[PDB]
């Protein structure tokens, strides 16, 4: 079927929720992922790696930039 997700930049949620909030779920970026005017976050909330861009109407990552900002590898 021709459903089509008409935003390039559109993201649902290609992660989990709550992890090792250190090793993973971690967004650090603030980018149009390279193809838009918009500007997400990607976290990296996994069970080991992937992708999470919350931006669409609930971005999270304000919480999770405590997060991110706990301690530094």
């Amino acid at each position: 079927f021709p459903m089509f997700k008409r935003g390039r930049c559109l993201c649902i949620g290609p992660g989990v929720k709550a992890v090792k909030v250190a090793d993973i779920e971690k967004a650090s970026i603030m980018y149009p992922s390279n193809n838009c005017d918009k500007i997400e976050v990607i976290i990296t909330l996994k069970e080991n790696k992937g992708q999470r861009c919350l931006n669409p109407k609930s971005k999270q990552a304000r919480l999770i930039i405590k997060k991110v900002e706990r301690k530094n590898f």
